[PDB]
């Protein structure tokens, strides 16, 4: 089962990279949606 | 294979943990959209 | 092994319930971010 | 246990599908913010 256990890891590293992506662009996103909040109220 | 086995689980809880922290970021932006639609909705 | 390979079908259950949540509030925040696209531009 | 491997294989590829449609539609959100911000900023 050593061959079924290395695709196991082989998927968790690719699952980690699209984590990683989701977090990242996550963040840009709550940025820009504050700053059109902002735009959009009295400052 | 129990040391990999070992390893997979800690991996996966790792990242069950930022998928964790990204699903209660999500309810933030739709929290935020909505504030964002109403300010644009004539009340 | 039979007890770790439990523990990672359990992990993989709970990674999907995460998933789904992820998943349907992407949908309601796009639909959101286009209605309010909407209210911005020339209907 | 092998099928049980072969189960979490098959579940983790399933899995990595659906969050690889999600980081797709991320990007849409992250265009449609930047479409209405300009919408927002003084050009
Ligand atoms: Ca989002």
């Amino acid at each position: 089962i050593e061959k079924q256990m290395d695709r196991v890891v082989k998927e968790m590293r690719r699952q980690l990279e699209m984590i990683d992506k989701l977090t990242t662009r996550e963040i840009e996103q709550v940025e820009l949606l504050k700053r059109i909040y902002d735009k959009l109220t009295v400052q």
